[PDB]
């Protein structure tokens, strides 16, 4: 339940590399696990993943496997399936981590975080759970609403922002993104609050391009942390979704929603390694707790089953 | 918290005739009525109110309150605000109601129920809580995937079905949403399942118009509930949304989603008026008990305070 | 300088028919007429001239000269050119003419005029200008600004309005147009103010289509004048969209703006005829005085030279 | 090699029908039928077959086969199967059928031929073909380019007009369409040509609407025949296009073209019921005389091999 | 009348010290400027002005008001205004004057002007004014009509043309801008001709991209001054439209249009800054004279009333 | 017939110059040759030829006309038209030129060639008519159906093939292009099949990047060779169109379609030359072999006729 398509084809793949070693102590021989990588690397790219990793995959494993023997009677899948679980592992934990808590404490108030999307990636609602999540861990925060032509978005802000006692700076419809979120972190100076939060945009506008409008933002706001957010579910889209953000403006951070539902998993694997950010936060459900901190080892069982 | 702006009007109306009342037993005057309805109908039609239920309103106020005589030192504001609520009332219960659950009891098998709405309504996951009231009720149910043109929306979908124990019914990406929905039925037929829910297209595709799409799926399944579903937050847009709709095939039922958070209220209060036919169900949370059957006493409450 | 295209056509026409006179008391044959007329007919159509005038300008044209005869020796041109003369006249004053300044007298105030028209039609300049003439009539004015998501063009027909001492009633970015409007006929009605004019959007708006938006603010202000706008240089276009308008909300009279640029002349010459509404002023410079009651006489001799 | 999809699910309908008499003289139940019936409707439905005809496929397959008697012992498969191809020729056979070239020989000339159909669908093509089969009837014949903002396309269909002696009357670049027809009927008219062939915009021009447009050339030009052209490959698009260009102006016959590589057949076999109109030749292939007056006998062995 | 946000804004603040120097010879602390300076700057970001306008006048408001002492009892407003108005002054004086006249009289005729804008700028009528202006002053003038896709923009440009004895340079609908700069660039040379304009594309064709044929005309006509024209009631617009056209081919000189309508001013108080561009003429009419060279110090005092 | 516009803008070329000699042994002057040159290039823009090919074709004109002598009394016209010719001549051979068949034989197998362009082009029947040409030289050949959002173009490529006995590897609709790719190239290698072909998409799809997809096909193909296709018909578009795919994946080698109907000529003049590639296949019609090798003196006397 989740990941399926993934796992299936890297199960395909040990099974593969398996009856080459059952046909044939016995080593196993690099031309079986190139062969059994090509028919690998056309299942992978169907399933989203990018071609870098695709070819980090193939280096690691081929590195792992070739010159390795079976002893003859054991359990080859596992000596197999191993070389399979750490590649897949380190292509997980290759950009540098960050302790969020570490950093705000550490950091000169207010510590400002701006989120980067499109429309549908769960933006909105993540900004939310987030400010519940810092909240719980004794922060004080605010929330800038510079969404400012989506009039329902932010009505729908406010009410989640309410319910956790957390306060919405926003300006009248149309107003100046960058205005607003200048503004939130004045009134957050002013009243000693230790995070802000922004919310922007999400699609163009009339004459308003999308990363324009983000660079200005950044420019404006000077922003300590900048983080991406995207669905779970546009498998095809992500990757290229964080490749223009951060084009414009660098990304420190990710946070994918709906993986509860991702029954492919391609790109969610994929999304760390190419834009060379770390996960932060996945969103697992349709409750405030339901963004965690991203777990590696969880991730890793959810792919593996 | 809920239709603040509409309640506001409303409330700066009943003010407005008290002042009336005040620099004036007296006796209401229908010149002063008129008046203050005057600026009433400006309020209302820039809160989302159809003209037609401002000109309802209006007509009704105007007949409880012309002739009626304030005791001098009684409560004027009582007597006023009586003959608001009192129509605002009248409005939320032209449409005859539905019992569902008694509709489905009485009918042969399958229940089949068709679903309407454009995109970001929320009617995907309304549909999956609704199986999921509709199981806790004693029925079974098979949901359609129609949606075909969604990958995304349906893998949600799916797994928002397999946690309730339904069935999900679903053909290959693009396949012919009709066929997929008369799949479904035939599937329920064989089975003996109460009820068919189909959970359609939101959006026209390269060459399949909306509306046509929605008559030819309704000819194939011949459902015997249409439910138009709409996203409370959009207020400028539901009520010409199921006008497009309900002119394409008849709505027999209204879903509002996201209510919680309408801070506004006028096309709410509208919409079952304009459409004729009853809100069946509220959706006031993120959470599956949060899609509740519509209870006109509450709402009239929620836009009173 | 003006109608080059139409004249130079209709003088073609003339020549030809001429030719055959001289070639041949002669008679002039139906059969030389309706050869000259079916090259006038190719003619025509390319110059936007619509096919019910072309038509109609057959009809009037064979009916006049077929039975004549030129007195050998004298002036052949001006026998056929008055026919010709006689068949345009004819079609321009097809529609009831309208007296604008004694309907407003004689009605109850606030006399409101509803404006229709695409964006670039010049309605917005247009609306300044005839509420300027009316003023130099003696009426009191009052300007609804309830083209509400064009702020530039607001700011345009205030500056225009501040000028020659009309008011203008607007609300805040994206307002609700009909609102806007029935505020502004309040406003006229406690102020004794003669006439409203009412400035409309003049393209959709995201899930605000055009046509519905121009039919609630028709029933929300029951006007008593509808007037479409149209810009002459758009010579392939104004019939058409005046042909759309109409079909919502039926037109009373016609401005054409711009007209001193018209090279053309099909489509001015063919608009009254079609829509079957009077023109009742012309755009003819960039000067407020430049907005001219149509005269007839003035429109034949600018089409003829 | 030609229908495929639609064959197969024919065969599999076949072959269901041949199991319940195999199972079980005996005789073919009505329960039977209607229960593989179902199973057929959803795999023609997938297929782009229109519900109409699938509606009447049922009709005539039933009462074909219900109360029939299978001598037990004999072939059951040429029993069902005879019933299927009666039901699929019935459809094919309900639109009076037309032959051109005696409605020519008739007519007084030029018989006139507007041609409707979206780009892409092989109409400019299709066009110098049915000149070259018409020259090679005896007939002469002249091609109107109405098809006036598509440079390209023009200079293509003038190419292949030269090639085989039919003139093509053209204005310049954006010229408008009915002035172009009706000068290519005039210049026919003038030099006895027998035949005119219109060739029509397949897409909108900025305030140019398609269908407006068509109505125009219609009552400009009054074609005794109108010919939709339909690429067989857009099956579920052509049938839907259809109908809204019959809409606007009445089908008298269609031309189809790429049958060749239609692999599907659902659309090809349903737009004559659907339309009410005889498919009068069918484009096999990229050669001149690879556009065939139909064959029914031809299209039903293509049907079921 | 003109300015009035920017103007507010600006007095804003200069209300905000003098409370300040109030409650406190004293002299202006710098911590109190700072604090008034962050409401100016959210302030200026609604108002349009580019943040890097904003920047610069922090840093020149800073430094002229910090270190200095009010004498008490003397008038504080302004010492404090008279700081604020030099801020202003140095940020509109940035760019290097160019006097027109004098390039032109000094240059090898002809001397050629290339304008670029999106349609809606007001380039067409500039234009006009601008060669009926270089005749005022001695000069002859010809025009090249490289805007080929707009028919109705080129009749109003030939129409305004004829009046003030400027020829203009056209080819048929749809021809190649380069060309006919090209060609009006000879028909220059052989009469001697002083000056010629070109009237340019304001929008992207089908498959003709807007910056790239600005870039093909720059090379083919290699002009001696390159001018942007902008709509300023489009505040929020103009300056990245004159961003992405400085981006493709620099600008020289900048002309607004409309300027007497701004209520705002924020954008026009930005552009020469942000361009680092001087504005050569301001548009402030709809007569011919109404285009006016620009003037610093009429400019300043619009802005400061 | 053939590049008519181009023939007659040089021939005037020619007939000018040789009046400048006629009212003039006498020598040609280099004042005369700048004068007809300035025409030539005001025709040559308008014929779609790129300002570069005209900047190189003054440039070799100049330099081959100027100093040169006329003997009094011979053949004026041959002497300029052997320059012109040898200055065309010229341009089209900048190029270095590619032979096919020895680049595949002498290449390790499978050669991997991949096409770009955009849809209309002629892309995919161009992609069978090369497999064909290969086939009958002796090369076995493999198509990647890589177009994997147009269903109908699939279908028409799989019918080409089937008959040309060349299999097609293709995948379900929507499914990733590259995947499928490097799907054919694993099924060549299997097979000991020479050259792989790479049909590509033409349009972007929904967060499908045009450009992106084939810089991703490209690194995951290695192509061999990258052949631009291109339909002569677009002469004011090719251009752009293969500059824009050379910035994304560098050209090797371009075909241009449907050359037999251009009659203007300028754009495939120029292609190679701005390209820096060569002309490698012409489309001169409808047949398999209607796919000629480029040759030079074919298209010289095509364009001199």
């Amino acid at each position: 339940s989740m990941f399926g398509k993934l796992r299936e084809k890297l199960k395909s793949f040990v099974k593969r590399v398996e009856e080459e070693v059952e046909k044939e102590t016995v080593e196993i021989k690099e031309k079986d696990v190139d062969k059994a990588l090509d028919e690998l690397e056309i299942d992978l790219l169907e399933a989203d993943v990018a071609l870098e990793v695709v070819d980090a995959l193939r280096e690691k494993i081929k590195q792992k496997l070739v010159g390795k023997k079976v002893r003859i009677g054991t359990d080859k899948g596992k000596i197999i399936e191993e070389a399979v679980k750490e590649a897949v592992s380190e292509i997980l934990e290759t950009s540098r981590r960050i302790d969020l808590i570490e950093e705000i404490r550490k950091a000169e108030k207010p510590y400002v975080i701006m989120f980067v999307g499109f429309n549908g990636s769960g933006k909105t609602t993540t900004i939310a759970k987030l400010a519940n999540w810092l909240k719980n861990h004794g922060f004080s925060v605010v929330i800038a609403a510079s969404d400012t032509f989506r009039a329902g978005a932010i009505e729908q802000l406010e009410e989640h922002a309410k319910r956790i006692g957390v306060k919405v700076i926003k300006h009248s419809y149309g107003a100046d993104p960058a205005a607003v979120a200048y503004d939130a972190i004045q009134h957050a100076k002013a009243r000693g609050i230790d995070v802000v939060l922004i919310d922007t945009a999400g699609r163009s506008e009339t004459n308003r391009n999308l990363m324009d409008e983000m660079k200005k933002i950044a420019r404006v706001t000077k922003p300590n942390l900048v983080i991406f957010v995207g669905d779970a579910l546009a498998g095809n889209a992500i990757v290229e979704q964080a490749r223009q953000f951060n084009e414009a403006v660098k990304i420190d951070g990710i946070i994918l929603t709906k993986l509860d539902a991702d029954a492919r998993g391609g790109a969610a694997l994929s999304i760390s390694y190419v834009i060379d950010a770390p996960i932060l936060f996945v969103g697992v459900g349709q409750g405030y707790d339901d963004l965690r901190p991203f777990e590696k080892e969880w991730f890793l069982e959810r792919i593996f089953g």
